[PDB]
This record gives C-alpha cells, structure tokens and sequence, in this order.
C-alpha cells in the first residue's frame, strides 16, 4: 500500500515548494509533462514529489498499485502530489544530451538501459496495460543506471482525445487507435535516440524528425554508421546494427508487422 500523505506533510519536504535549480541551491528539478518534479526528503530518504488531470492522478495510483517491477519507478505515496523513490540520474533524455555536464553514456551502458526498458514494457503488457507515452523523458535512471519506466497517467479500441508525444507516436495512435503495438513503435524511436544520441524532434535540424533517418537508411541515402552517437568510444558495428535492426522492426507503419515486446526483449538479449 501507499502511505496516506497530506499536502502539509509534503510542502515542508520541498522547502515550501522552492522553484530554484539544485546547481545553485534550490528544490526544483524541472517539469514532467503534467507537473513539476521537486526533490524531497522522508527521513534521510530522497523522494521525487510530482506537483501537478484528476483522472490522470487517479490512473497513476491504480497502475502503480498493480505493477511492481525492477524496471518501473516506485510510488511511495500521494496527497495534487505524487511521491516516488528519487531517480538520481534523471531521465535518459537528459543523459543522452549530457545535460548539466554529465559525461556521455557508453555503448555498454546504453545496451543495459535498452534491455531494462524492454523488461519494463514487457511487465506492463504481461499485466494487460498499454503505457501510451513511451519516450526517453519517461525512462528514468537509478544509482546503478537501471532503466525505470514512469508516467502511467495515460495507461484495439478508439478514443476521442489523442494523447502522447507526436514525435514518438505510432501512425494509428495519432489516428486515435489504442493498441500495445503503439508502445512498440514508441520504443523503436527511443532505440534510435540511444544509437544516435539525438532527440526524436529538433525544430532547428534537417531532418526535424529522427524517425525520418530510418527512411534515409532504408532508401540507401545513408547508413546507420553515419548517425551513431560520436560521443561514444566503445560502440561496435555488430551490436549497433543489431539494435538498429530491432528499431527498424519496431518502426513498421503496419502495426501487425511490428514485433511483440517479448520478441523485442529476446532480440536485445541476443544482441549481448
Ligand atoms: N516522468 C516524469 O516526469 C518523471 C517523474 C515521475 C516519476 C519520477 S521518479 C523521479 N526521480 C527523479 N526525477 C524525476 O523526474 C525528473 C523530472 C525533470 C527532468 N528534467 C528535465 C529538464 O531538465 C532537468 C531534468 C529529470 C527527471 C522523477 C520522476
């Protein structure tokens, strides 16, 4: 169960919700889609307090109650505020872009993160849950750089309101179709970010969308080697080509042609 926390019990921990950076001496880290994530303390135990939508608050708690795994973030409590075990190495997105002078992730580290994330998605799917917002900003990293999937506020059926990040969304997801296959597509984009070290979308880039590179490689214009993150010293053609092959398979426009998360895990496992 999650501890019954009051707004008062969680206002003090955040230093009356101090909206200043930690690098200068504050309590604000950054935003998290539907809120702001603040650094907190519950008896010499660092926590992540997410101040935020009411139904999305309710959905995180329901999914978190049913799903406990090595590769999912941990919900400790709630009050609107949600309390989690603090991920000291922030998001995969921040680490791929070396935000705040953090050193680049090695190829070895990237393979472990890719494997962990897939174990996380597999656990969710095995428990009949579709994430609906798989992206590098939602893949957090612990003290050992373990990938932990987060943001279950949005977790074949059609919907009136299309929700998720467009740069990561599957064609059918953008058309309002909810399927676990959409999560596979979104994971394929994350694998492209791992290989390239590039964000899924950059308005000041040619191509603006990262999944457009899949078509430059497919139509023999370029190769995966021309796009490998130059901030690595340990990558090898074989494992890089193996991870690209998985991403390519994930990024099929036809949902039935994409692999299931179990086949994805297996392929990433074979890779190492
Ligand atoms: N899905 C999420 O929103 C992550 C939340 C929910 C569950 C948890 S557990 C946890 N532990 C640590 N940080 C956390 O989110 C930080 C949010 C700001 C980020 N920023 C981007 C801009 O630049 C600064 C960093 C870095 C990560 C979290 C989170």
């Amino acid at each position: 169960r999650f501890h019954s926390f009051s707004f008062y019990e969680l206002k003090n921990v955040t230093n009356n919700f101090d909206e200043r950076p930690i690098s200068v001496g504050g309590n604000k880290m950054g935003e998290g889609g539907f809120g702001v994530v603040y650094k907190g303390y519950v008896n010499n135990t660092t926590v992540a307090v997410k101040k935020l939508l009411k139904q999305q608050f309710d959905q995180e708690i329901k999914v978190m109650a049913k799903c406990q795994h090595e590769n999912l973030v941990e919900l400790l409590g709630f009050s609107l505020c949600l309390v989690y075990v603090y991920m000291p190495n922030g998001s995969l997105l921040d680490r791929l872009s070396c935000l705040d002078g953090t050193p680049p992730l090695s190829w070895h580290m990237r393979c472990k993160i890719a494997q962990g994330a897939a174990n996380g998605i597999n656990f969710l799917h095995e428990n009949h849950h579709i994430h609906r917002d798989i992206k590098s900003a939602n893949i957090l990293l612990d003290e050992a750089f373990t990938a932990k999937i987060s943001d279950f506020g949005l977790a074949t059926v059609m919907t009136s309101r299309i929700v998720g990040t467009t740069a990561y969304m599957a064609p059918e997801a953008l058309r309002g179709e909810i399927t676990p296959k959409s999560d596979i597509y979104s994971f394929g984009v994350v694998l492209l970010e791992i290989i390239t070290g590039l964000p899924a979308v950059d308005e000041h880039r040619e191509p603006q969308l990262l999944l457009d590179i899949k078509e430059e490689i497919e139509d023999e214009e370029k190769t995966i080697e021309d796009y490998i993150d130059k901030k690595m010293n340990d990558a090898d053609s074989t494992s890089v080509e193996a991870m690209y092959s998985v991403a390519s398979q994930c990024l099929h426009e036809k949902k039935n042609k994409r692999p299931d998360i179990k086949k994805v895990q297996q392929l990433l496992q074979e890779m190492t």
